């Protein structure tokens, strides 16, 4: 197991737009696109949002895609993702010592966090860093599951939560 395997997890591969959750517009490995409107938001809003979407993807990938990929190229904006998650970590003041304090397991429960959510949205769970960076790990676990983020994607939440608490992959094991 290591950070790409667990996100690939997490993730799921899709190779056609998709709309997730929090409303975005999203394709490959968890690659975020553009906000969709409302349900109802009218005829002509939905195809504005979902051109912007598309709009999105042809410049990521540099193709005319309308909407749809490959594995290949799922996997390469995957890489970027990856490697722009990890930097954010590194360039930000709250989450780089908190990064730099853990075994190689939690940082890549850190690294998964801030693909899904974004740097400062995870540099904002302030009181759930100092107790990673202060290693009470089981309060740390009761504290992160007090959250939107757990709320919305519980099984996904447990997984990293879990991984944070033991330092293991035995989250990962057997999916
Ligand atoms: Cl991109």
């Amino acid at each position: 197991m290591n950070i790409f395997e667990m996100l690939r997890i997490d993730e799921g591969l899709r190779l056609k737009i998709y709309k997730d959750t929090e409303g975005y517009y999203t394709i490959g490995i968890g690659h975020l696109l553009t906000k969709s409107p409302s349900i109802n938001a009218a005829k002509s809003e939905l195809d504005k949002a979902i051109n912007a979407a598309k709009s999105e993807l042809d410049k990521a990938i540099g193709a005319n895609t309308n909407g749809v990929i490959t594995k290949d190229e799922a996997e390469k904006l995957f890489n970027q993702d990856v490697d722009a998650a990890v930097r954010g970590i590194l360039r930000n003041a709250k989450l780089k010592p908190v990064y730099d304090s853990l075994d190689a397991v939690r940082r890549a429960a850190l690294i998964n966090m801030v693909f899904q959510m974004g740097e400062t949205g995870v540099a904002g769970f302030t009181n759930s860093l100092r107790m990673l960076q202060q290693k009470r790990w089981d309060e740390a676990a009761v504290n992160l599951a007090k959250s939107r983020w757990y709320n919305q994607t519980p099984n996904r939440a447990k997984r990293v939560i879990t991984t944070f608490r033991t330092g293991t992959w035995d989250a990962y094991k057997n999916l």
